[PDB]
């Protein structure tokens, strides 16, 4: 069940994240990825001495995710590298571009009708629907010298704390199930936020937790803690706060409600 038993405050190598080449790929100085999980770049230009590195890591709980930063600005050729690489089809974006007056992610995607060369990465979006809770774009993904990228774009997340109810977060995390679930052998979840580490964490421990029940059932084991002890093995820190935390619980719990 989803009860909550333990209180929040009872909750590996860094290297090519701390090497000078790197240090203006990443958003935050003191938010790196775990060596043994990160996103490991190929094919990039011979003329770079370092081309491997993005602020990403693998998350494995069958899904997979990657969770990464918000892009800079010149972390957007490689975040479109990560994406084609890993086979990658659904994206999930769980903050405004700005957010009180503070940038938490760069535009990496064309407007609706437009096409634009990230790099060696040609993007067309071909299609927006915009519901209360989010935006779902339709991208078409090429090497310039193609696939569907579906990018599920939240926008309700409150500027301060966590939502108050988690009945958007649950209908978009089902659509998400749903369109992963559709694509033949598609490749793990992106999902990102400002550092990659607050927002992501709760979306994608939410997501684990919801999957383990669509196998097991209403009543199987959950272990929250034990989940998030997981998660932060593979990228620091997942779970910031403990409003997040708070907000797990009760997304659960409402997920077991709606069976």
């Amino acid at each position: 069940g989803a009860h909550m038993w333990e209180e929040f405050e009872t909750l590996y190598s860094r290297k090519e994240g701390q090497r000078q080449e790197n240090k203006n790929k990443n958003r935050y100085k003191n938010i790196l990825p775990f060596d043994h999980t990160r996103v490991v770049l190929h094919d990039g230009d011979p003329n770079e001495p370092v081309s491997d590195y993005i602020n990403a890591n693998i998350i494995m709980p069958k899904k997979s995710y990657i969770a990464t930063q918000g892009c800079l600005q010149n972390t957007v050729n490689d975040f479109w590298r990560m994406v084609f690489q890993e086979n990658s089809r659904v994206i999930v974006m769980t903050t405004k571009e700005v957010e009180r007056g503070k940038s938490k992610c760069v535009k990496y995607w064309p407007d609706e009708y437009a096409l634009k060369e990230y790099g060696v990465m040609r993007v067309r979006n071909v299609k927006e629907s915009a519901a209360h809770d989010y935006t779902l774009r339709e991208l078409k993904l090429s090497k310039v010298g193609e696939r569907t990228v579906w990018q599920y774009h939240f926008r309700t997340w409150p500027d301060h704390g966590v939502p108050s109810d988690p009945g958007g977060v649950l209908d978009f995390l089902e659509e998400v199930h749903h369109k992963q679930e559709s694509i033949m052998d598609a490749g793990p979840v992106v999902v990102h936020c400002s550092a990659g580490i607050g927002r992501t964490g709760t979306f994608i421990v939410i997501d684990i937790l919801i999957d383990i029940i669509r196998e097991k059932g209403v009543d199987c084991d959950i272990d929250v803690p034990k989940t998030i002890q997981m998660v932060r093995s593979q990228r620091s820190g997942m779970v910031q706060t403990e409003a997040q935390y708070r907000f797990i619980y009760m997304a659960v719990q409402h997920y077991i409600e709606t069976l």
